[PDB]
């Protein structure tokens, strides 16, 4: 029924209003609770198609059945006299701070979801706080408010990402007509570096602001969950004490892992150092092959260094592996070198990192290849990107009762809810969900406006599109090439696919057949696009808009009967035509 | 029904087969065609929903029900045992090149739609000549074969921008630590024009390549159509003669307008001559303000020209206005002069053009404002782009019975057919069509099959997409804000916008320049009627939501979407700021 709706909202928000548009007698409430300085929810029920039965069921809470009706955290507050009789009495403050807890909300995790959960409740009247604390690196590095992507993460790679692009910029300007000489140009990695971190201290302090003129509460500090409804915090000063809120949401994220061997936390770093260094890494060993390290080596080399990446089996597991390959050939092409099918063993040290002259140190790497054979070369900088995992233990107390899978992440229904009733759970620690910062804004705020404001709408996680920001960039959205066959059979699958030429490397002289995309139908089904797939400059920009379309349902047809945006690479998606059951070539 | 499709498309077709996937004498029948080379379209009955209809209505014309069928322009010509007979007593050729006229397909045009439209004719068996030719600009320029794109066109003006905007990337490499300073380095307009003319000449050459692998016959010759099956055509070496063929496809394109004033013919250029100019233009004056004015105006500026934009009275008409006045903004901040409510009244030469030294010459503008003020300045070189229009009277005898609406372009119903029942138009001649390359390339391959492979899908002029690349790009799909409110009102109307800005651009050092906004429909679900951007990459930007547009997106599905981070195309995923609500789209 309609009544467990209204009787949810009411139950759960802090302040709310059910009110209509045309009605005078509730624009008076309003404008005296704008003045009030008092923020609230507002259903209009002359908006929603069953508003009729919502004023009945009103009256199951206040023995009235008109509009307006003031809610304050489950209470009936009144109608509009008795508003205005608790106003111009001065009792409305005291009325609408009534609480049972400190706060109506307290999010443990200051990063992309937190942060986002945190702005979007206090706009409907809810007493929020948010807590952020950076526990250290072995090396001791920490940051800023804003979370991963912020500090360590999508910002700083995107714009390492981007310096590395303009060496590109810089050889392909002379080919246009500009007269620069590329050879006699260098790069300065802590120019570099200065800019960039002054880009995220203005994040950081931004954060802050927005936080202050939203009337957030931001405690810089380390929080536990130790009952369902207490969260315990730790001082810069190590003063600990306890505050109380009715809703809990838990988004406290990821940090990297290191492997089980001896030297690799004394001696090698990871995306948390690599993007506020203070001297140039040098002579770089990535280990790993996940976009992160690959995304790292990538820039490195395109700044001028010597770069190489340890394999353990594939590049970008779980990502279509055509396309990953395709990835990696440019890059061997382009300066990094591979070292396949091998595994480290050990990090011994040579040389201690020169702090006064702004140096790296020496280090010696042991390893070994699948086969048997002996890996063994010196590097000056050796970082690990084998993965992230979360730490809950450290923030959240086994006795409250919030389930983890065996991953260590949180089992969340689908809105969210942990097995703790009044606890939530949103970003990199959900279980099964993409990790990603987009998403964890979504699910942060859809959820705020269902707990504060009586909003329906879920989180949609299905086909969330991505992009790889390699030195040839990879966007994709939808199913790999191999999950579509697993999943529907080879006689259900067509593809369809091309190779490109961006028109700006033609007279720049760059590779014919390189860039390649491809889309991936189910013949059964009106050839629908079960997932689409581009590599090439832009791919962000060229996927995303299409991830509607997909949304959508697309099918082949579909992207036949749009005509194409001339000259684009993404104009080429509107043409395909070459299948690949029919063996004929896709180049150029 | 069924009955009569298959009756135009047998009389249509060149060489056409009926079959079935399954039948092993329609592969014995397949097998003798691909060895003597001879191309033909295929109907696989037993795919389509209606083949035992067509099957039965075959015997109409061939007085039997089985496949595999094989027709000849209009004939039915046998079964499995009649053909291979034929083949076996060499009368197979003879027959598969009987026709009343010298070919099956005339293409008046070598460009966008033509070419399209030639290629794919033949694929399905098509006797096809296309021609073109190229009549020169007043000063001599000419080129080579593909059109007005390929040529002087979207293919030289996008590597020109892509000049120009290499040089805000130079200035941006100091500041993410690279060494060069940006103060030092200047541009040499005459290497960017070799390269771009290499790549125009490698496309000249790749389409003669194209049509020769085809089969289709080149004749680079001016035609005329005199009567609805004869097209005369005039030599290199002005020999007259006259060739036939069964349909005829109007593809000639338009040319640009110069303004009737003394000297603008004798002493301006146009776009036509722009691309492959030898000197740099030095100090230009372009006159008039769509987009091809802008672009042009736009990467002169940005390759460190004196550049100035004569203005009649608004930029871009036609386009959403206030996301014109930000293009034009943009360019004022930029270095590009405007000449604002002003108009040209002559050109007077001052220094002839030097060949010898390669160097402009000299001129002397004088105009006037809308308030009588006059206007008087030097320039070494004018650009006049006032638009452009086709010469149908070239093309086209008035005794043929071609319709022209007021424009002088062609009346076409939607399926690209003209008042004369075997005589099509394709691309920029087309009344009431969007003049852009991708429309007349997926019209002359999709007309190609209807003619020749009983195909049946027309091509689907609405909402299609469109970008200006200007220094700062404006993309865009369906209507104009002002437009919508026109036709629905402006309470049925809701505008989500937000300005934005590129990560890449913070570390380089503007913050709200960049924008976009959708504009919607209350009444229907909110659906999406237009999507505008202005800012980087703006096409790749565009492109992709064309295909939800087309599919009727509504906000709620733009909502429901996740978008990609960190990108300038994800900002449309969140997008929450009405216009009524008077709050600000700056962040
Ligand atoms: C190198 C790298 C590059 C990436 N690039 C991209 C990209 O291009 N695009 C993309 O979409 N995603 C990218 N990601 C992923 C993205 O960063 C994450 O999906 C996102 O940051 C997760 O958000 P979150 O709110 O769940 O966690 P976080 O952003 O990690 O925020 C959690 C915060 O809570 C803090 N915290 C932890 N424990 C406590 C405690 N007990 N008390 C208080 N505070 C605590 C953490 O220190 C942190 O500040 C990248 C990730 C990495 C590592
Ligand atoms: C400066 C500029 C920039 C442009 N940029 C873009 C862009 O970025 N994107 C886009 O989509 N569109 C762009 N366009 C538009 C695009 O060029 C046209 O829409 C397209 O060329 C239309 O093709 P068409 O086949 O109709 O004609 P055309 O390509 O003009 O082909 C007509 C051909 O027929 C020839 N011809 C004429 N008369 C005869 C005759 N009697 N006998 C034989 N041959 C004859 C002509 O000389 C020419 O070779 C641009 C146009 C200009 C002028
Ligand atoms: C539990 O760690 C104590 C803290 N140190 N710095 C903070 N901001 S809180
Ligand atoms: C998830 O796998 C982590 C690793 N990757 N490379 C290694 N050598 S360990
Ligand atoms: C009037 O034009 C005669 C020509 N015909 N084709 C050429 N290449 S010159
Ligand atoms: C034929 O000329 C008409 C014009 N169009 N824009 C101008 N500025 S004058």
């Amino acid at each position: 029924g309609t009544s467990q709706w209204l009787r949810k909202t009411v139950d759960s928000a802090a302040v709310i209003l059910f009110s209509k548009t045309t009605c005078p007698y509730c624009k008076k409430v309003k404008d005296v609770l704008a003045e009030a300085k008092i923020k609230h929810a507002t259903i209009e029920l002359d908006q929603l198609s069953n508003g009729s039965a919502i004023q009945k069921c009103l009256a199951s809470f206040s023995k009235i059945e008109t509009v307006p009706q003031m809610f304050v955290r489950g209470k009936f507050i009144g109608d509009s006299q008795t508003v205005l009789k608790y106003y111009s009495n001065d009792e409305l403050a005291g009325i609408v701070n009534e609480s049972k807890y400190d706060y109506d909300l307290i999010v443990i995790g200051g990063g992309s979801g937190g942060l986002a959960a945190g702005k979007e409740a206090a706009k409907y009247g809810a007493k929020t706080a948010v807590l952020d604390y950076v526990e250290p690196t072995p090396i001791g590095t920490t940051w800023g408010l804003g979370g991963t992507c912020v500090n360590v993460g999508c910002i700083p790679k995107k714009l390492m990402h981007q310096a590395g692009l303009l060496s590109h910029a810089l050889e392909d300007a002379e080919h246009f007509g500009w007269s620069l000489d590329r050879s006699k140009i260098s790069h300065n990695w802590s120019t570099m570096v200065e800019g960039v971190q002054s880009h995220i201290g203005s994040l950081n302090w931004g954060y802050k602001v927005a936080l202050r003129d939203n009337q957030v509460t931001y405690l810089n500090a380390k929080g536990r969950l130790i009952s369902p409804h207490e969260v315990q915090i730790t001082d810069k000063n190590q003063k600990v004490s306890t505050i109380t809120g009715n809703k809990i949401i838990l988004a406290t994220g990821e940090r990297p892992k290191y492997p089980e061997i001896p030297g690799a936390v004394e001696y090698g770093i990871t995306s948390d150092d690599l993007f506020s260094l203070p001297y140039f890494p040098g002579k770089t060993l990535v280990i790993g092959a996940s976009y992160v390290a690959l995304e790292c080596a990538g820039f490195l080399a395109s700044l001028g260094g010597d770069v190489t990446v340890m394999v353990r089996s594939i590049l970008l597991r779980g990502f279509d592996q055509q396309m990953a390959e395709k990835v990696g050939d440019y890059m061997e092409n382009h300066g990094v070198k591979f070292a396949k099918l091998c595994v480290p063993d050990e990090i011994k040290q040579l040389k201690v990192v020169d702090t006064e002259n702004n140096k790296p140190g020496l280090l010696l790497v042991k390893g070994h290849y699948t086969d048997g054979k002996k890996f063994e070369e010196e590097f000056e900088t050796v970082i690990f990107a084998v993965g992230r995992e979360p730490q809950l233990s450290k923030v959240l107390c086994e006795t409250v009762g919030v389930k983890l899978d065996k991953n260590g992440r949180v089992v969340c229904t689908d809105d969210e809810q942990t097995t703790v009733s009044n606890v939530y759970a949103i970003g990199d620690i959900n279980a099964g969900k993409p990790q990603l910062t987009p998403v964890a804004i979504q699910a942060g705020r859809y959820l705020a406006r269902r707990l504060f404001a009586g909003a329906t709408e879920l989180t949609d996680y299905s086909n969330v599109a991505t992009t790889v920001f390699t030195p040839l960039e990879y966007g994709a959205c939808g199913l790999s090439e191999e999950d579509a066959i697993e999943k529907y059979g080879d006689k259900d699958i067509e593809v369809y696919h091309s190779n490109f030429k961006p028109l700006e490397w033609t007279v720049a002289h760059r590779e014919d057949n390189v860039c390649y995309m491809k889309l991936v139908c189910r013949k059964s089904d009106n050839m629908r696009v079960l997932g689409l797939h581009v590599l090439g400059p832009n791919a962000g920009e060229i996927t995303q808009g299409y991830a509607v379309a997909i949304k959508m349902g697309a099918t082949k047809a579909d992207f036949d009967r749009t005509i194409g945006i001339h000259p684009t690479c993404s104009e080429t998606f509107t043409t395909l035509h070459v299948t690949k059951k029919s063996g004929v070539s896709p180049i150029v």
